[PDB]
């Protein structure tokens, strides 16, 4: 197997968010088999960020979900070549998010290129006002078309007060080369801060993740 029971992550994540460009760095650990990863981000051009931390840390590798023996780990399988996703983020006042990751591996380690982009969020709202707590824990449905590798989810941010903000996931993945393909199944995610700095300047990032059937 090329993916070994511990790795390593090195990213780097570039974009805009309304305008304000923005660079971010990581470096992490994961244990691909047990579906979880712990990652260390970095604001390196554009700090402070001006909106919330919350619409990104998605963007921040399904090789970090645990397949089960009877459902084929398509992103694992991927590798060394690795595979790349393209995701739309269309949230419940407009705010739109767009973005993409190759992922690459050297060694131990997983390498992904992230680009990400914002727009058209309401400047009162509660991305650009920093009202949100944390992503509900969600399912992605995940199935085949176009012999490539979907994923639907509708997504809600918790708000301060109680309320929550809704956005909804559209993501393809695309392995660098062919695969077995899978039967349509479910990944359960759960994302977690936990611990940052005074402006999300330092970030440690957890998520979990983990596939199975409807069943």
């Amino acid at each position: 197997s090329v993916i070994k029971p511990e790795m390593k992550i090195k990213l780097r994540m570039e974009g805009a968010v309304n305008g304000h460009k923005f660079v971010i760095e990581g470096e992490g650990i994961g244990k691909p088999y047990e579906g979880t990863q712990t990652l260390d981000l970095t604001v390196e051009e554009g700090a402070p960020l001006p909106f919330s931390y919350d619409i990104l840390t998605p963007a921040f590798n399904r090789a970090f979900t645990k397949y089960p023996e009877d459902i084929p780990d398509y992103f694992k399988q991927a590798f060394p070549e690795g595979y790349s996703w393209e995701r739309s983020m269309t949230y419940e006042d407009q705010g739109i998010c767009i973005a993409t990751s190759d992922i690459t591996m050297e060694g131990d380690c997983f390498f992904y290129e992230i680009r990400f982009d914002g727009t058209n969020f309401p400047p009162n709202g509660p991305v650009m006002q920093k009202k949100t707590l944390k992503w509900e824990p969600s399912t992605e449905k995940m199935y085949v078309e176009d012999g490539v590798l979907k994923g639907d989810v509708e997504m809600a941010l918790l708000l301060e007060g109680g309320g929550h903000y809704r956005c909804d996931f559209k993501t393809t993945y695309k392995a660098k080369k062919d695969v077995r393909l899978p039967d349509a199944h479910e990944v359960d995610h759960r994302t977690e801060i936990l611990s940052h700095d005074k402006d999300y300047n330092k970030v440690r990032l957890y998520e979990h993740a983990e596939a199975r059937y409807s069943g």
